[PDB]
């Protein structure tokens, strides 16, 4: 029966599945939708202590197949589903929504054929997908599966026969399998003839059905599981073009569970949850001996977090939950709304507080999202408690998260200016092999760190749809053997292919102590997409092709030196010292901002303390001009960027100054529906 | 003088910068439209040895900037140029095209500022990129370079002076560096006041100009150099998405120039010419010792070619040139022209000769172009001597080239089933670091194969423009320690987003004695892309979600056997070598090709030996079937891929048989220009 004397009813009894579930380590798939609730509620308390919700604040529908298979809510009970995926719509208001927002989960059922994937869950998944993307909104998958489904034409087993080389001495081979009359019937009665394929012959005696080709009444063995797991990856390759995708995985993903993870991108894992290709059993069953010990040692987090397959770890399933939904609310509603503002105590008008210093170290979050002190809290340039870091676990050379701008939400990338030492585990199957430890330098990218940068620019603009800032501060690419070999070529090459692609404004900025130099520089500048980028550079930055060192090695040798010498000496070899000393300081007058000034490579030269106070407009003005660009955009008789910016701009008062971003901005909206009417204005004039 | 009694005009002394480049190990410049002359010589000369051409039949015409800045031809005498970057425009009558093919190729001049890149050489490289683009032409790039240009203020090195701590006592340091009138006016009278930036002050008696950045007057020191290659850097990212990009690397790329040679991806390195970031000296200086000996440690082809980062090599530059026009001739002669048909004297009406055999090992080449033998040529799947590998030297599971199938161009890639011994060398920075050898086993996806099949779809797609063919057989991905740790995961879904964007016709066919299994499937299957993909299984394949050996360990285990010991035997524990080979047998009845076309999870099974004759008709029924897709795409009121398709085929006289490829292909080409009638006849309906 139950345990006994429970004071309300034992939930794991009602729905026997919900124990199965939890003796494998997971939430019992139809307790998420409760798990959402109690995070969504965390939101609202972090963000808000006084405010009052009710329930009507959540609402989570499961969906389900029609009879003409189209999706559609139903409210039923726990554990009614016929496959083993299951799906719920979820409408939230959230601090960032306040009347709501939607998205759908989808999940795999462990407790339903060990959550594997048949043709049923294929089509179903694929479906729930198209339900999103159609509505331009967030897909999230909760993966804990055993990945595509094996099957064997049972009713076969009990009943082929089989053709011996000679009978009485099995031991020398066969010939073929069959099936008698007998075996005929038994199938025609159970109505599945086609469940093989024969052929008549008579031996000797009697007559026998020769097996060709063993198909099976049952769905769901061989290659229709595959042709179902193709059409969900390509599935969820469209959807992270399309719509916010994320996943969480919760007790284990395999095979198409596991590249399911990675095409849909954004994935947290929980401690402990492996995800994988294969088992470790199937493996050293290959390999034949006993390699590896358990699946973590192949798909734990030591591997994909540090991987960046996983872009954070969680703890359990609800704190999975609790990162999904914040990661969600940097991200606007559905498909093409504007990103969602949300402004904190954190006002946009203050000074930065941190700032970094040449002789001491420092962890570029500081600069980011401020530094608590011995003597009290010192701001950065976002807002305090904002900033959400991900890929924290891989390629720790950049550090790449979300944030907020006085309320705006964008990607931010930064430079870990600390060396890094990474280590690489010992590979168990290799006989001696032994652990190897590399020695990253700050601000230099390797492929890693290339990778990664790319990785967090396409995620930004992908289903986020973010603008972007850049602390950009590297020497440049790391390019002695190993690293060439390992391509660096290739991962810097990507950080500019996704710049080309970005659609939302990019804020380039060279900060205090920092620098650009030469390839750095180059896979960042604005040229590379004028209509979204723009660059800036601190009054204490330096750029410029080389180092000084590099600079005078080149271009301020011995002969040069000397006859400097020669003027600066009323007396004029032991000045090499100092004069080294001028020459490098001369090279170092070269690499100013004021001279980026002079050349125009960059927009303006900023003071960090102000830097805030700065790009918080220069953003706001921005998303504000974005906004009318496009509303032009849908016209009929197209233009260039710069025509459409050029008459746009045309709009504002004569008195209004271009270059204003607080005046721009601020004019732009009190006039929206003003603005408005004279696009309906156009809209008319544009048939011809 | 010169050399002294030579027959014909020494030319490296009419222009003395011819010898420069020699000097160097490469063709100058100028010279460059002389060995694709001799090429598309050549190319003629192995088509048909008796065709008759005459000089009109090649012209090559300089391009440079006029008055306003726009690129115009002209003939003028080598050595004129006043910029470090060189361009032609070159219109061709080849095989392929007879009547006329164009390109533009563009260059490093080496002998000028050592082929460094300022800002005058990348506008100009910028133009002619748009110039490509715009007109759909391909584009050549030749690099010969040191990077971008490097330079200081030489006009301030005469003229500044020194604030010391304390003079006649240099030593114990400067406060800052100074000019005074008379250096103030030396620039005013050499017109250069913007050279620097500077605050009057007077010290005790005379006053001081404070240098407080130094400008310059010569443009081309620092950051306008870094605007410069970002904008090219962007402008080839964009040109591969677009046109045919290529790139021949023929003395050495540096910096931006190693850059762009990845950028525009299909790159052909000659031998002994490095691709490098930085150079060995300035490598050595930074890590202070002697660890690098040549720039060929860093960016040779024992590394470029072993990368993927090279496609090719060469011998020698002429080898180079050779290579580019035989890699272009598969390509269409502009953006959105038909892919250039081209039959030999291996028409497409017969059999297959070669055929794997299950217990021989056999290099997937021979299947692909047929196999000298020792009585005589058997030939394979595609045109005689028509297969053009590309990326040999890198990540040899997969075999990737371009090919005919009856004149008829396409991308292939096959699985090599040998076992690669894949060498990778010891880093010499890294103290103690020996050679270590990876063992790649056949028919098995790890990163850099993944990665490479990824690589070569899209370099299919993008300028190539071309349809595909996948010979399919892999028995998985590498799912060990090893390769999930360099995330075989990430490099598998790059495989899936290729075959999302691609835009041409994709034979996926598992030939003769080849599988799919699981994941190898499902990356491959056509559902990611039903508009494109179609798949094809021989009649002596197999696929499945596991091999026979897999299946059995889960499906018909200890108890399944005995039983059916049980009643096969008469007698009924000595039978098990046998019985476990029924079993065997038994799954393998499952994984036949007739199973996957009840299915309906393939088009057709095949036999190899028919398979020419099949696809020649396929592939040309679809190209056919495409070009009126398109055709109608381009109407008013869009509607799907299925609609179109259907209306089209409403076209068809009623008699004809939709799924006869041959039928199908020769009404259509009997009537393009009847269908184009129809066209226009719609256009009219489709205002409304
Ligand atoms: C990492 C090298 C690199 C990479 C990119 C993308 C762009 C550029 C041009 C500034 C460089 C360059 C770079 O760092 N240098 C180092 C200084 O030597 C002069 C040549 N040089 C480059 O051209
Ligand atoms: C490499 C594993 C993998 C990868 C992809 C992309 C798709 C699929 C589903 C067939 C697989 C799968 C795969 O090979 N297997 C191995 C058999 O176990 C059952 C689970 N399984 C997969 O789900």
């Amino acid at each position: 029966l139950r345990p006994i004397a429970t004071p309300y009813p034992v939930k794991e009894w009602l729905q026997p599945k919900r124990y199965k579930a939890h003796l494998m380590g997971t939430t019992y798939v139809y307790d998420f939708p409760e798990l959402f609730r109690q995070a969504s509620s965390s939101q609202w308390k972090n963000f808000s202590a006084d405010v009052k919700l009710t329930d009507d604040f959540f609402i989570s529908n499961e969906l389900i197949e029609d009879e003409n298979g189209e999706l559609t809510e139903v409210e039923r009970e726990p554990g009614a589903n016929a496959i083993g995926m299951v799906a719920f719509k979820i409408t939230v208001k959230t601090p960032e929504y306040p009347r709501g927002r939607q998205f759908v989960v989808v999940a795999n059922d462990i407790t339903f054929k060990i959550g594997s994937f048949g043709p049923q869950e294929d089509e179903f998944f694929n479906k729930v997908t198209e339900y999103a993307r159609k509505r331009g909104i967030p897909r999230i998958y909760l993966a804990a599966n055993s990945g595509a489904r094996i099957g064997m034409a049972e009713e076969i087993v009990p009943l082929f026969q089989v053709a011996w080389n000679d009978a009485a001495n099995p031991d020398k081979g066969f010939q073929y399998l069959y099936l008698t009359s007998e075996g005929m019937e038994t199938l025609k009665k159970f109505d599945k003839e086609n469940s093989v394929l024969t052929e008549r012959t008579v031996i000797n005696g009697e007559e026998r059905f020769v097996i060709k080709t063993i198909i099976g009444s049952e769905d769901g063995l061989g290659v229709e599981c595959l042709r179902g797991s193709g059409l969900i990856a390509g599935a969820t390759s469209r959807a992270y073009h399309d719509i916010f995708t994320i996943t969480l995985v919760t007790c284990r993903s395999v095979g198409i569970g596991a590249y399911l993870v990675r095409l849909g991108q954004r994935a947290i894992q929980v401690e402990g949850q492996p995800i994988i290709l294969t088992g470790a059993p199937a493996i050293n069953k290959m390999l034949g001996r006993e390699v590896y010990t358990s699946n973590l040692q192949l798909g734990g987090t030591q591997i994909m977090y540090n991987n960046g397959v996983s872009h954070l770890t969680a703890v359990d399933d609800l704190a999975g939950v609790e990162k999904i939904v914040e990661w969600m609310s940097y991200v606007p509603a559905k498909r093409n709304m504007p990103v969602p503002i949300l402004e904190t105590k954190d006002t946009w008008d203050r000074p930065v507080d941190f700032t970094p210093t040449n002789d001491e170290t420092y962890d570029v979050r500081w600069m980011i999202e401020g530094r608590e002190t011995e003597s009290g809290f010192e701001y950065g340039l976002f807002d305090k408690g904002s900033f959400f870091e991900t890929l924290s676990g891989w390629a720790k050379g950049v550090v790449v998260g979300r944030a907020r701008l006085g309320g705006i939400p964008l990607g931010v990338i930064g430079v870990e200016t600390r060396t890094v030492e990474n280590l690489i585990p010992a590979d168990p199957a290799n006989p001696n092999s032994a652990e190897t430890l590399i020695q990253e330098p700050g601000q230099v990218w390797h492929p890693n760190s290339a990778f990664k940068t790319a990785q967090a620019i396409n995620d930004f603009n992908n289903g986020e749809q973010l603008p972007m800032m850049i602390l950009a501060n590297w020497r440049g690419f790391s390019g002695g053997q190993r690293d060439m070999f390992n391509e660096v070529l290739k991962y810097g090459s990507f950080i500019v292919d996704a710049l080309v692609d970005y659609k939302q404004p990019i804020i380039i900025y060279i900060p205090p102590t920092g620098e650009l130099r030469g390839g750095s520089w180059v896979v960042v500048d604005p040229t590379i997409n004028a209509d979204q980028m723009e660059m800036y550079a601190d009054v204490n930055a330096r750029a410029g092709v080389l180092e000084p060192q590099g600079m005078v090695g080149i271009k301020f040798r011995r002969e040069k030196l000397l006859d400097t010498m020669n003027r600066l000496d009323d007396k004029y070899r032991e000045l090499l010292p100092i004069y080294g000393q001028i020459s490098l300081q001369f090279a170092d007058l070269h690499d100013r901002s004021s001279r980026m000034v002079a050349k125009g490579v960059i927009s303006k030269e900023l003071e960090w303390t102000e830097a805030r106070r700065f790009f918080f407009w220069r953003l706001r003005r921005r998303l504000n001009e974005e906004y009318l660009i496009k509303r032009l955009s849908h016209q009929v008789g197209e233009a260039s960027r710069l025509e459409k910016i050029a008459r746009i701009r045309s709009w504002y008062p004569a008195s209004v100054d271009h270059e204003d971003d607080r005046q721009v901005a601020t004019w732009i909206e009190e006039n929206y529906k003003t603005l408005d009417d004279k696009l309906k204005g156009l809209k008319l004039e544009s048939f011809a």
